[PDB]
């Protein structure tokens, strides 16, 4: 009885973190952060024992279209290699098919990112102009959702930013936001809320949020099909909901300890 | 190929009656969110389906003393309709007895005001008894700030209790009604949906203020073990990321608004 | 929502809106006329809208009640959503900024003296001087206001003698003190703003006279309600007329072209 | 992150470096119409503040072949600045990308003679060439003269644009160097503001003449979004009610006067 529960998760701040001593520390102890504390109440509700372990690829969980192949903590639950999934992982129709979902602990959308002192307060602002440039992460669902919008607005953003010279695209979300610091207040970035939101609140403190969200979307919690934690693990997120700790775990890790 | 029974129930503007709906038939007499979102559930997951309204009027809630289950949660359960299409909340004890898709549609505890009235956010209520606030005698809204460990919630749910004349009301209606007639001392607190819909209905004399106090969602509902349950949910997730579902809120809310833009 | 016709609410004062003499004859906005007449079509011109001129039903601008905390007026029928835009004369003031959205100025204004012909009254420091000539201010508002909280020593002065005068040297309206002054012989002097000063010195019968310079600084503002989606197209729309000249065309179309005076 | 860096620019009376100012620090280096304007602001909405003089020595206007916006706008849109307390005028390219409060001071075109010089309003120069008129060689003043429809201006332009020897200065040093050295034969057009400061001062040879022959205002500027706007714009408004405004233009013109 009592086997040990096998966590994959993924390194992201603020999400999952090496503590400042962690060469020092040993097993769960290493790591810090809002999923680490998620994980925590989600065993005391459901009775069990864990590892945190760090997923080997680096990467959330995409299917090779040429060989069939899933990547990331999606692969590792499909294949065999861990149990449930904790961690900043997106809701999506490919990934439903083939796992089972909590429902979302978390919610998120698409936003914008400026340098303090630019002239844009929405999307509609950047739309309308070219002077401050615009753009998206080089792949990905973003980049995906402006390319496929029948909305007026976001259209019109599209053939901008692909139209633009030289490119305003990206390669990496950190690539995005060292772009809006350097280019004096000439690139704004478009990402989702809660990267946005966190870095709102980072040393040199330097950037803000503006704008409402232009889509919505949920992270959730990952289990293979026929799992016995499935339901437990479920009901566990709707009570966490109910009792305000979710609320209270977003504000810790954002806001107390923030720095602006 | 039997036909699918769906409840669901009748608010403005998931479900209504159209204006000359005593010469049309079936369920051609409805117009709606809902009615727009079961037309596309059902082309995705290949079947034919017949609207119907949920017998006693409500949403769903067990009794402490015989523990039946009422409205259209219970309509589920005890095997007279196949699925539920509404703004049906998801909750833990409805979880436990029935299936839930993915939320179609997000909401949270939110202000109406008379517009004029000098207040802006929760914090700004609590703090004074002039202007009296209060919510449905029932439901989650209530049972939320009953049980609030958060100092300014607590406080609000301290005056609520205590206050007299009685803050609270029977129905949305009633709520709504409350907050047009006072003449600016009576606010009202109720979900995000309903407070965004009515500031776009004439006489356009109310108003949406503050963030939103609390998180969820509403959710497509089947019975456990229905061979609709897998289907219904790839459809709700599909829907979502074509940008179906934010289309039609626009629509609703909206596009058909009737206090300019 | 589909569009609406945007309400404006106005005041019937000369010449900032007036009926035309054969109004009668005529239907909607086109039985109107003057400087805020005008404003309303340039400004709506620039902003693409259609607009429909209603009149404050109260008769009122803008004040709230110290005892129920209620606004009257045409700041009223803004903040408690009957009208979309206030284009008239309306000074912007702390507290209504405080309720309201207003923008850059689209007029300058301050307080100045009305006498009639004759009277040997050339500047505030004469009148402070002397009682032979009476003088005083409406009975409310911003001008009774300035007097009252004034630190400048002439002005105290003015302010308690006008205070402790019988019989009262205060006015209810703004037209019962330029009648005031007309029939008093050369014994009341008034104290009122400077642009309405300067319109009536050019009315016939052409017996009064604006004297010393403006004792302060003030503006009238478009007003909209907070978070309207017409405030920032309006407040740019009057900085372009301003800097294209055709606010000062105005008022010098409605002062004085259409002047009757010496001139 | 507490203290509010205030952007503004050396001109008197506005800001100057005091005399002894070698032997000063901090915000005590400066004195003027503004400085005390800062101090007042920063009081009635409760944050502390560093003076800084604009990098550039420039009001604000965008080229037109680069787009990159030049002196204190430039500052608040890219970032160097919190707020800018200056003689900025309420312009509508400005209003477009920063935060304007309502405001402080008005202003206008206005006309400088030597004293004795027999001109009392635009239309007296206008029908006359004894006397020559003039402006800065490049600026609004400029540019209002050559746009203007009313028939008195433009007469006026087209008399400027064809005088000889030239009419028109390189700096407001010159312009009014020239009035007072060329015997009542030169009349100088210039802001209203800085007419009656030089009418004030030594050797008290100079006077404004005639209404003004527009109307402009300075506010204070800041970027959109900032938590400082709405107090800001609040306390002018508290300012001018109270006669604060009014006090400090007193102050700083006549008070401190030479004539």
């Amino acid at each position: 009885a009592n086997k040990t529960v096998v966590v994959t998760t993924i390194l992201e701040s603020p999400y999952v973190m090496m503590k400042k001593n962690h060469e020092m520390l040993e097993g769960n102890e290493r790591y810090e952060g809002y999923c680490v504390d998620l994980a925590a109440e989600i065993a005391k509700h459901c009775g069990f024992k864990y590892k945190l372990t760090i997923v080997g690829d680096g990467k959330y969980g995409a299917r090779d279209a040429d060989t069939k192949i899933w990547n990331g903590m999606v692969g590792e639950l499909v294949y065999g290699k861990a149990d449930i999934a904790i961690a900043p992982l997106t809701i999506t129709l490919v990934r439903e098919e083939v796992i089972d979902f909590s429902k979302p602990f978390m919610s998120l959308g698409i936003s914008i990112m400026i340098k303090k002192g630019t002239p844009i307060e929405s999307a509609e602002d950047l739309s309308k102009q070219t002077e401050i440039a615009y753009g998206t992460l080089d792949s990905g669902s973003t980049k995906e959702f402006f390319r496929r919008s029948k909305i007026a607005v976001f259209d019109k953003m599209w053939t901008y930013m692909r139209s633009a010279e030289p490119s305003v695209f990206v390669r990496t979300t950190a690539e995005g936001v060292a772009r809006v610091r350097k280019s004096k207040g000439k690139y704004a970035y478009l990402l989702e809320s809660t990267m946005n939101e966190y870095i709102e609140q980072r040393k040199p403190c330097d950037t803000m949020k503006v704008g409402g969200n232009l889509d919505s979307k949920g992270y959730g919690i990952a289990t293979p099909k026929g799992s016995s934690l499935g339901t437990p693990v479920n009901l566990a997120v709707l009570k966490l909901s109910e009792q305000g700790v979710l609320d209270k775990l977003k504000n810790k890790w954002w806001y107390d300890k923030g720095e602006c």
